[PDB]
């Protein structure tokens, strides 16, 4: 079977093999960097099936040497569970991670974007939209929400890569950093149990201790993935989105003159940005399933190449084109079905506030270097810039 990934992900370029696979062989057998061989799934319709059809399981992966790009299986907490365990954690989170809580964060989120832009301006151009905006914006928001002290970022931020690194960390470094993060969250939970604050960890501990009993370890592992999602996924998506906007200056001009397009713009960025470097987490078939002419037998794994589903020309017209006016946008950038992104309302809020504020306050914002000089973060499960120098 083809060794997969076929090629290292470069900048935001999509490997042209996905288009060929989608056209000529949408499901193909591959060998993975780690774990068992798998079926690479490339089309939008098959993506929905393996993500939402109950014939495909995440919890089954623990009964295998899970097909994966990471040296060790990731502690994916809720995202590694099936019903009923999944239902138990999803209910817990939905009860404390309410829409009211999110919209109550809006003024704090807006204020953080304005404060970050005040700093960029006071420091003068060129500024770095990654370490000077996307990272601390995403970080302060998730830290505010979760109850992780943003002041501890110096400690915990260097452990987060352990949850995402493919080629650039050893088993031993991943295991050590995973233990460091879990143990840091566990100490936080002791404080938050005794001294609850208005944050998710306190609410989760209270709800778990009182009704929806979770083990300490389950609580730790769930708070940990919430930290990763808010800190890393959000800042990665945001900085990649700014890159897309800078490299499509015509759409950036359109957005600035019709701000009511921002909701559809965020959705189009979710679709178009190939944020996931290759695939999200493998599922395993519990029964035989045919996908685009390929029989996937029970016990075999499928790799969901979500970014390729989001370039499916049979679902999105001119799927290879970034078009922030796109109206039909059933993208899978926030997943689909049972494991669809619980944080999507918040991520959409953050995206909209960040882009609106930047475009509002920095009218002539533009990249300070040619796209060729940019340094990307390689060897992770998502794509991101290390620096995005800008003028204004
Ligand atoms: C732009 C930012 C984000 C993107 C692109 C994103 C994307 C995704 C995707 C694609 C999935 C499904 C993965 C799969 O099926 O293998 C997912 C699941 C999930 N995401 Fe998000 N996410 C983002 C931000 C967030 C935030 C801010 C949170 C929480 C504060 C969050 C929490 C979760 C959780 C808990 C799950 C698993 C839910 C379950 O298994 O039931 N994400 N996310
Ligand atoms: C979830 C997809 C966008 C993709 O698999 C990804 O970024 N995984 C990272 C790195 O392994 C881990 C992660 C990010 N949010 C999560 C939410 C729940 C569990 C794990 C994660």
């Amino acid at each position: 079977p083809l060794s997969y990934p076929f090629n290292e992900a470069v900048a935001l370029d999509v490997d042209p093999l996905y288009a060929k696979l989608r056209a000529e062989e949408p499901v193909v057998r591959v060998s993975c960097p780690f774990g068992e061989d798998a079926w690479l799934v490339t089309s939008h319709a098959d993506m929905k099936t393996i993500l939402a059809d109950p014939r495909f399981s995440r919890a089954l992966a623990a009964e295998h040497d899970e097909s994966r790009l990471t040296p060790l299986p990731i502690h994916t907490s809720i995202l590694g569970m099936d019903s009923p365990d999944h239902t138990r954690l999803r209910r817990l989170l939905a009860k404390v991670f309410t829409m009211r809580r999110v919209e109550l964060l809006r003024p704090r989120i807006e204020q953080e974007a304005d404060r970050l832009i005040d700093a960029l301006i006071a420091e003068g151009p060129p500024g770095d939209l990654m370490e000077g905006f996307a990272v601390p914006f995403a970080g302060t928001v998730v830290c505010d929400l979760l109850g992780v002290p943003f002041e501890d970022r110096e400690q915990f931020r260097g452990w987060l890569d352990a949850f995402s690194a493919t080629t650039v960390m050893t088993e031993e470094e991943i295991e050590a950093d995973t233990e460091r993060l879990h143990g840091y969250i566990a100490q936080l939970m002791v404080r938050r149990r005794a001294e609850p604050q208005d944050d998710l960890i306190s609410a989760m501990v209270k709800a778990s201790d009182e009704e929806e009993k979770l083990s300490e370890k389950e609580l730790v592992e769930l708070a940990s993935v919430l930290l990763i999602a808010g800190h890393e996924t959000v800042s990665s998506q945001l900085i990649d989105s700014l890159h897309v906007l800078f490299t499509h200056p015509e759409q950036l001009r359109l957005l600035k003159d019709r701000p009511e397009l921002m909701p559809g713009t965020v959705e189009e960025l979710m679709r178009f940005v190939p944020l996931i470097s290759h695939v999200t987490f493998a599922r395993y078939a519990t029964e035989d399933v045919e996908l685009s002419g390929t029989l996937v037998r029970a016990g075999e794994s499928v790799l969901p190449a979500i970014p390729s589903a989001n370039r499916d020309e049979s679902v999105f017209e001119n799927a290879d084109r970034f078009d922030l006016t796109r109206e039909h946008n059933p993208h899978l950038g926030f997943g689909y079905g049972i494991h669809r992104c619980l944080g999507a309302p918040l991520a959409r809020l953050e995206m909209q506030v960040a882009l609106d504020s930047l475009l509002r306050r920095l009218p002539e914002l533009r990249c300070a270097v040619p796209a060729e000089s940019l340094e990307w973060k390689d060897g992770m499960q998502v794509r991101s810039l290390l620096e995005l120098p800008v003028l204004w």
